């Protein structure tokens, strides 16, 4: 088999050539050539067997995406592996060759406002179509934004997702770590678990942000600072806001802290849109019940230029739980993982 970086990366002899790019959840991501198709294409090698819950995101995320197929979502062209259980000890998925991901390009480039305005279009439109699946994505941070060489926009990464569940969000405070830090609504610190669609929103709003400015909005050095930030920039919540926490403790916590007043977000962001900085704000509320939705997103003026419902599809099969991959020990996940792979043989 081929060997990057010492490492077995066994896609041939279809898939030859072969570059490092970077790091997926399992593994390495590299480009290769498809002698099918001749044309460059992504890889990313996975290998969860050891780990319940390396399965289980595995599975996750080829569950789901088997089923989406939207412009603004990455899809699967392929997936390889072993032909028996026994002898499959990797996965690799083959996806798009994008150009780079939103993290490498904010790190050296800035961005016209035409570039924020359909960026923050495209990702929204691929939100739409998720969450009309009842699907929550809930890791949206600019490594998972990939671009390619037209700045046409598609989303990675859904080992993280879950079934939306609002009934059940309910937590207690600083117990739940959804997300990535610096994407993580405030909310998630105080008293959810992460199960509603405005997780993903606040995600989109802090993204947003950052591609106002090249720089993350709310930069926690660690899970406690992360609130800190938040609150340094939204000020102190409303008694209405603090009203709908009825946990004590993450209320009472909110109403140790002194006075906090807003910063502007034209003083954050002095060259941004007005526009641009109105749909900010409507997706970094911190109530997630005033929290705009993504279809209210895409409907703002900011947007105007490219909105269009009937061009921003919904998904035709919604997911309807969960499937239910707590308890099921790697066994038994390793079994499904092959047996979700299966199409793609031999
Ligand atoms: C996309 C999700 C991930 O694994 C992220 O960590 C991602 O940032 C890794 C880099 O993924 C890239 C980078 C590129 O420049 C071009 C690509 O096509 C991809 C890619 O398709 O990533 C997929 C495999 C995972």
């Amino acid at each position: 088999p081929e060997m990057v970086r010492g490492q077995v990366f066994d896609v041939g002899p279809r898939y030859t050539n072969l570059s490092y790019i970077g790091e997926g959840a399992y593994g390495m991501v590299c480009s290769a050539y498809d002698n099918l198709n001749k044309v460059r294409v992504a890889i990313k090698k996975i290998s969860p067997f050891e780990h319940q819950t390396y399965c289980q995101r595995t599975l996750r995320e080829i569950k789901i995406l088997l089923r989406f197929r939207h412009e603004n979502i990455i899809g699967i062209n392929d997936i390889i592996r072993a032909p028996t259980i026994e002898q499959m000890k990797d996965v690799y998925i083959v996806q798009d060759l994008m150009e780079t991901d939103l993290y490498k390009l904010l790190k050296t480039q800035h961005l016209s406002n035409d570039h924020i305005c359909y960026f923050l279009y495209q990702i929204l439109r691929g939100l739409k179509y998720i969450h009309s699946a009842n699907v929550l994505h809930r890791d949206l941070k600019p490594s998972n934004l990939l671009l390619n060489t037209t700045c046409d926009l598609k989303i990675c990464d859904f080992g993280l997702a879950r079934v939306a569940d609002p009934d059940h969000d309910h937590t207690g405070f600083l117990t739940e770590y959804v997300a990535t830090r610096w994407y993580r609504a405030p909310e998630i610190m105080l008293n959810s678990k992460g199960y509603t669609k405005s997780i993903d929103i606040w995600s989109v709003g802090c993204i947003l942000a950052e591609m106002l400015s090249n720089r993350p909005i709310f930069p926690g050095k660690h899970y406690l600072d992360q609130l800190n930030h938040i609150l340094g920039i939204l000020g102190s919540p409303s008694q209405e806001d603090l009203n709908c926490i009825i946990n004590l403790k993450a209320r009472n916590y909110l109403l140790s802290l002194p006075h906090k007043n807003k910063v502007p977000w034209n003083r954050l962001f002095p060259n941004a849109d007005s526009k641009a900085l109105d749909l900010l704000d409507k997706m970094l509320t911190f109530n997630p019940h005033k929290r705009i939705e993504v279809e209210q997103a895409l409907a703002h003026p900011y947007l105007e230029q490219y909105y269009d419902p009937s061009d921003e599809p919904i998904a035709e099969a919604p997911f309807k739980f969960d499937m239910e991959l707590d308890d099921l020990p790697k066994e038994k996940l390793k079994e499904l993982i092959f047996e979700e792979t299966a199409r793609f043989q031999p």
